[PDB]
């Protein structure tokens, strides 16, 4: 059998415009030249994300009517450019007439008809604008710089909106406001719309209210407007519209168009407007949602608990001694963001891997999305979660239950519980609980969905599978074949479809007694709309499974007879131990919380570093797929280092320098690592650093020089091929070096900005400042890594290592020479020449707000770079310009906003939302806080600031945090500010905890992985280098009588740490009381740690392995 694709059957054009719709009149594709209008396409079971409601007042009672798409009682007739819709609510009679002109500019023309006292309207959108592929490829970020402008015209509220996100060259622009009628109130965002409280109850929120006339600039961009109130009796009309331009390069001062708006609003097409079948569900219900657990019911479940977290004594969210984190109902409606998870297969940890298999899934009944083998954007079966609220509830696998006389989606269970394994959810029935579990299994590229009713009583299900089979849903047909109850599913025509992986395969292990379809068994006379819902009906059962297995090479395996999820739990939780070498802290007293969140938090790390390496993708950061050079550089290869998998990291090596491109001998910002041949060529200006840093970190850390001799290729700019032409690893970096030297600044040893630093909102805005701009964190990483290089290379090519030190020290002395003034590491130099120069992010930048930059105070101190006396003022700096309760920022001041338009930095002065890195607590640089704080010997400080960013507990740490999901990282921490002129204003309440902050993006980062190497190698104070271990702790006092278990070049010990301010010497180690032989560190700000031989270690561990370390502060 051949799935077709789902193809929207109502289209509406006129010039420059397509506007697709379901049967249902729900929005499909609005397109305007090559924009796209609407954020989210509708789906054939949910309808779409817009709409507008007649709501009714009466003195006992408030109704909310849908008056279009699916869920509204509408009949439809249709014209080449125009759609009807009638019906009634109570006993009003309406009509909405759409209208698409040709003049971008669309209309809603309602009319209503019949008798009440008091009814309103509540127009509401969902809007993109930008292009189709931007939409899809991820709508949060879009919306992060779609910016509303709030005007009054001649009927209230009228909403202007700039995408400041170019969009090919473009700057696409909204408008959208109501006509004769006024709008009394309006909102910009999802979240103030639909509000948490959907998430449980598929009820818009402020359908019960009043709309709180506040743009919230935020990740849903969604307009909606609410009419003045009225009395009917007789006829009533009233229109809203909208006008999309492709290019509005200002910035939006007024309303505009408002005599072309006037023109559009004389259009009518000549053509007939004919009648249209309207499909319609056939015993499906409203979704539903578990009732909430009382403490009794959750102590029942949950016997054992640990760092349990409370909010006005209700108990959020806890962990358990078998690793799992549970969240409770509560918890969810009052997260902004959706508790989530992604499981992934394991694989052998010796080896770059290829063809893993994984899964996301959400708390609110979204149990398997993105269901991916290897490639995670290509070589996936399932669609992609997308939003935060679950309105459109369709992605992925979703599961309907019968209950009375009609299927009812699940959504919001009362209790949700992650392992690093599997999730599961648990639902309160009448009296029963359902269980769902969809786990990964071991040594297998399976995930696996468990349903069991706990009371063992029979139920009629219907499990929908949003297929893709390629990269996107509707965009490809589908081969499916059945064998008994045996799925195999495929694209058609693998060869020319995917030249790449042309045996792609998936298969679906179904029920015995089940029945296959599409979604035409949810309507009444059984039409397909989309075929490719894959529907599994299975009826009278208590319980069921369905096993989803991915080929990338069509490495086809037999199903297992039994599907345990203990086995799996029991092995996973074994590779994860194994993954960072047990560590373990404990106490004979009571643990310190820090330790004890360390050891919940660092297998939770650890998961979401390996997915991040391994399997690329997040929770809102769902399309990846790649590695980012500067990324695999950094939370996968520290992760490794710290944990000595030091074999994987020579592969990751490379991989990487295979990638590096033919000409320019740079590479690209990221690439795939599997089969498919594609990178972005163009990259960041600190991108070079980053592979000649880790080479260097490998080399140090392992003595394997032999990588400098692996004969390695290049890739061509263009189609990202292998160029065919390899050369030792030694001259790659020959190479780049190379693109270093001829970066200097004439008369000096200063490295170009060119495309940019680590921070990827400050690409430079014009030539002038790429060519003439100089990033002193750059200049300082710049500084570090050549020294490295340096050593990592001077028994091998004793020439090279001379030139890399004079660079490394030409480098060091420009960096003192120009970057440094009264004191302060300026952010940026802009150096036209000798005689044209200008400090910026400095205090003698004047003009500007900005005066202090975090970036260069942190690396310049890890390097060792910054002299004792910087490195202190550094500090001062930190503690009185960039310290808040949630971490260090990346500036004293936001980036400019002007409205859009950039001036110095593009999207720092673009984002019209507050968040990523424009909420200036971007946890990765906090984590280099820490770096720095632990080379300095700042145990208090440090430990302080590894727990401002612990998301365990946190709201009890930093009392202006907002709670948000406790086992997964969060990428950044922004003030709750609705736009950049409030965050600009009132930018001092961070700084001292009078303003809420809550958690960006979650799991994909590099945070995880540097996170742990903060822990285990700069402040518990293990690392390894070559035939060698280095003991260097930086523990407070707390830390005093605890231990911790670390793997050790495969031995087990035990590291019992003495906080002792008595001590002569810094340092000192015994095992079975003999103190052990060492050479001291180097350490410019404080007396180094001690380096110990691996022969003398490992004999000391077989006599003893209780390793005692007397350290003072
Ligand atoms: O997706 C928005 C996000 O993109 C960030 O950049 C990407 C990076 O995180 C990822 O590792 C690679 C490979 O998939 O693609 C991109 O370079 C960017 O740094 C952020 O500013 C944006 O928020
Ligand atoms: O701009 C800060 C960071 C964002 N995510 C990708 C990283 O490579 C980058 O440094």
């Amino acid at each position: 059998g051949i799935l077709k694709t789902l193809s929207a059957p109502i289209i509406l054009e006129n010039s420059n415009s397509t506007f697709t719709f379901l049967p249902g009149g729900d929005n499909f594709e609005w397109i305007h030249e090559s924009i796209m209008i609407n954020a989210f396409q509708g789906n054939t079971l949910d309808g779409s994300t817009n709409n507008l409601y007649l709501r009714i007042y009466k003195d006992n009672s408030l109704a909310f009517y849908p008056l279009i798409g699916m869920n509204s009682k509408s009949t439809i007739k249709s014209g080449t450019s125009t759609l009807i819709f009638e019906g009634t609510a109570e006993d009003i009679s309406y009509t909405v007439t759409f209208r698409l002109t040709p003049y971008g500019i669309w209309f809603w023309d309602i009319s209503l008809s019949g008798n009440c006292n008091k009814a309103d309207i509540i127009y509401s959108q969902d809007i993109g604008v930008g292009t189709k592929g931007s939409v899809n490829s991820n709508e949060l970020y879009l919306a992060q710089y779609l910016g509303h402008s709030i005007f009054q015209g001649d009927y209230g509220y009228v909403i202007c909106s700039r995408q400041n996100m170019a969009q090919g060259d473009l700057f696409p622009y909204l408008q959208q406001g109501s006509l004769g009628i006024r709008s009394i109130a309006y909102s910009t965002d999802g979240t103030q719309f639909f509000g948490l409280s959907y998430k449980k109850t598929n009820i818009p929120e402020a359908l019960y209210g009043d709309l709180p006339s506040k743009n919230k600039q935020y990740e849903l961009a969604h307009t909606a407007l609410q009419t003045e109130a009225f009395s009917l009796s007789g006829t009533k009309q009233f229109s809203f519209y909208g006008i999309c331009k492709t290019n509005h390069p200002e910035v939006i001062r007024e309303i505009e168009y408002i005599q072309e708006l006037e023109k559009a609003y004389a259009y009518h097409e000549s053509g007939e407007i004919l009648p249209v079948n309207v499909p319609t569900l056939q015993n499906i219900g409203a979704p539903y949602a578990s009732s909430r657990w009382d403490a009794k019911q959750v102590e029942h479940y949950f016997p054992k608990r640990l760092l349990e977290e409370k909010e006005e004594e209700a108990l959020l969210s806890f962990f358990t001694p078998e690793k799992s984190h549970v969240v409770l109902q509560d918890k969810e409606l009052t997260t902004e963001r959706p508790h989530g998870h992604i499981l992934m297969t394991n694989f052998d940890v010796t080896k770059v891997p290829q063809g893993v298999v994984s899964s996301t899934n959400y708390m609110y009944g979204a149990f398997n999305c993105q269901f991916v083998v290897g490639n995670t954007t290509y070589n996936k079966l399932l669609s992609n979660h997308r939003g935060l609220l679950n309105i459109q509830k369709d992605s992925g696998q979703r599961i309907f239950i019968k209950i009375g006389d009609c299927y009812r989606q699940l959504t919001l269970p009362a209790a949700y519980e992650m392992n690093v394994a599997g999730s599961t959810w648990y639902y309160q029935l009448d009296e029963d609980v359902l269980i769902i579990t969809s786990f990964a299994m071991y040594n297998r590229p399976e995930i696996v969905l468990k349903v069991q009713s706990l009371g063992h009583k029979k139920y009629d299900f219907i499990v929908t599978h949003q297929l893709t089979v390629g990269p996107n849903e509707y965009e490809n047909e589908i081969k499916l074949t059945r064998e008994g109850n045996i799925l195999q599913l495929s694209p058609t025509d693998p060869v020319v479809t995917n030249h790449f992986y042309p045996e792609l395969s998936f298969r679906m292990r179904i029920p015995e007694d089940c029945t296959l379809s599409d979604d035409s068994i949810f309507f009444h006379n059984n039409t397909t709309i989309n075929p490719s819902l894959l529907s599994i009906e299975i009826l009278q059962k208590s319980s069921f499974d369905i096993v989803m297995q991915g080929f990338d090479t069509g490495n086809v395996i037999p199903f297992l007879d039994q599907y345990d999820y203990k086995e799996q739990l029991e092995a996973y939780r074994i590779y994860y131990d194994q993954l960072v070498c047990n560590f373990k802290l404990s106490a004979p007293d009571k643990i310190p919380l820090s330790a004890e969140k360390l050891n919940a938090i660092i297998h939770w790390y650890a998961h979401d570093a390996l997915i991040h390496f391994a399997s690329p993708h997040g929770l809102e950061q769902s399309g990846g797929a790649a590695w980012g050079t500067r990324d695999v550089c950094q939370g996968p290869i520290e992760f490794f280092l710290t944990t000595g998998h030091f074999d994987l990291v020579r592969h990751i090596l490379i991989t990487l320098y295979s990638h590096q491109i033919e000409g320019g001998f740079e590479w690209p910002q990221w690439f795939m690592f599997d089969h498919y041949p594609i990178h972005q060529e163009d990259c960041h200006g600190d991108v070079v650093f980053w592979p000649l840093k880790a080479i260097s970190d490998y080399i140090q850390a392992t003595g394997d020089t032999s990588i400098l001799n692996e004969l390695v290729d290049y890739r061509t700019a263009k189609d990202a091929l292998p160029t065919n032409q390899p050369e030792t690893i030694l001259i790659h970096i020959k190479r780049a070096v190379t693109t270093i030297k001829n970066r200097y600044l004439s008369g000096t040893a200063l490295i170009s900005y060119a495309g940019g630093d680590w921070d990827d909102t400050l690409q430079p805005a014009n030539s002038e400042l790429k060519e003439n701009l100089v990033s002193a964190w750059t200049q300082a990483l710049a500084e570090q890594t050549l020294e490295l290089l340096c050593s990592a290379i001077k028994g091998i090519d004793h020439d090279f290592s001379k030139e890399l030190s004079h660079m490394a020290n030409d480098i060091r002395t420009s960096f003192y020479q120009y970057l440094i003034k009264d004191g302060v590491i300026a952010g940026f130099l802009y150096r036209e020449s000798e005689e044209h120069m200008k400090y910026m992010l400095h205090p003698d930048d004047t003009e500007s707000s900005i005066h202090y930059r975090l970036l260069p105070l942190t690396r310049s101190i890890i390097a060792q770079l910054a002299d004792f006396k910087l490195a202190t003022r550094n500090l001062e700096i930190i503690d009185e310009h960039l310290a808040c309760p949630d971490g260090v920022r990346l500036m004293d001041h936001p980036a400019s906003y002007s409205g859009g338009i950039s001036k110095i930095f593009l999207r720092a002065e673009q984002a019209a939302n507050v968040g990523r890195e424009i909420s200036l607590q971007y946890v990765h640089a906090h984590i280099r806080y820490i770096e720095a704080l632990a080379t300095m010997g700042l145990s208090k400080k440090a430990w302080d600031a590894l727990m401002r960013i612990n998301p365990i507990l946190l709201t009890d740490y930093v009392p202006n945090a907002l709670t948000r999901q406790s086992n997964v990282y969060f990428s950044s921490s922004e003030g709750c500010f609705d736009d950049r002129y409030e965050y600009a204003k009132n930018f001092d309440k961070l700084r001292t905890g009078d303003i809420n902050v809550k958690g960006g993006w979650r799991l994909y980062s590099s945070g995880p992985g540097i996170y742990i190497r903060r822990i285990i190698a700069d402040l518990l104070g293990i690392r390894f280098g070559h035939n060698v271990i280095h003991i260097d702790p930086v523990v407070t006092k707390e830390l005093d009588g605890v231990t911790l278990q670390f793997t050790c070049f495969g031995k087990t010990v035990f590291f019992t740490y003495h906080v002792d301010d008595t001590m002569d010497k810094h340092i000192c180690v015994k095992s079975n009381n003999n103190i052990l032989p060492g050479d001291n560190l180097n350490n410019i700000y404080r007396d180094g740690g001690i380096q110990i031989a691996k022969d003398v270690f490992l004999s000391a561990a077989m006599s003893d392995n209780n390793f005692h370390i007397y350290v003072k502060n």
